[PDB]
């Protein structure tokens, strides 16, 4: 039955965003085992991390087989070139809007260091978004 | 400057949020490159997995800024400066996640009439309580020496 409008989308959604977010954490909490020889522990982060994957992809089958859009751009993702075009909107949003109104409030709050890092990552963003508009150009006109 | 106090900010809020972001971002382009995969396209499957590589350096990044402007973890509201606090903010969000989360998730599930997704989430439950056990079980080793 049909997905769309039901709880059960919103807690795909949540779970997918706590998923996406437990591997990040561990993978980088692998690094500080790393570099203070633990090795056991930076495994066993390193392969728990892979189930965090599992989850994350499981919750997007779901979400995608469902009907529902992507998370974090509300774009459908059944086909590829859908895919690709939820992409961009997301690129597009972080370096037109996001990365630069996060610069200017971390400048206006006296932060410069941290508004240099959201310009960087405007900057990359605006890259990302440029190589994945080549990638559709590709796909759409065959 | 690293070092500045971030707490109350609004830029403490924004690092946040890129956070969860660039996570979902490194997720999803995995994610769609197995698609590439399976229909033909190395070089799309190839780029989407060199720009992971990007988003995943945005998200240390932010945790970066984050550790260093005196702010708990994103996911879990608590401290990530120590290896010890690490391994503790993983055991919290396990815990939340297999106590609480997936359990709930599962009931609405059942109760909205999606028995797949149901059994999926209760799959999940059981997981990350594995997941915690693991995790409480080295920490007792870096609390013991
Ligand atoms: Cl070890
Ligand atoms: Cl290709
Ligand atoms: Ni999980
Ligand atoms: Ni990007
Ligand atoms: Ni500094
Ligand atoms: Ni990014
Ligand atoms: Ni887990």
């Amino acid at each position: 039955k049909d997905l769309k409008g039901t709880k059960t989308a919103e807690n795909l959604k949540q779970g997918f965003i706590g998923e996406s977010m437990a591997n990040r954490r561990y993978l980088y909490f692998a690094k500080r085992a790393d570099e203070e020889g633990y090795p056991e522990i930076a495994g066993l982060l390193r392969s728990i991390a892979e189930g965090e994957t599992a989850h994350a992809f499981g919750h997007l089958d779901f979400i995608r087989q469902g009907g529902l859009t992507d998370p974090a751009t509300d774009k459908p993702i059944g086909t590829l070139e859908q895919m690709i075009e939820s992409a961009i909107a997301g690129e597009t949003y972080e370096w037109t809007q996001m990365y630069p109104g996060f610069a200017k409030v971390a400048r206006e709050e006296g932060f410069p260091e941290v508004a240099e890092w959201f310009e960087t990552l405007a900057r990359a963003e605006k890259s990302h978004a440029e190589k994945f508009q080549n990638v559709l150009k590709q796909l759409k006109g065959g």
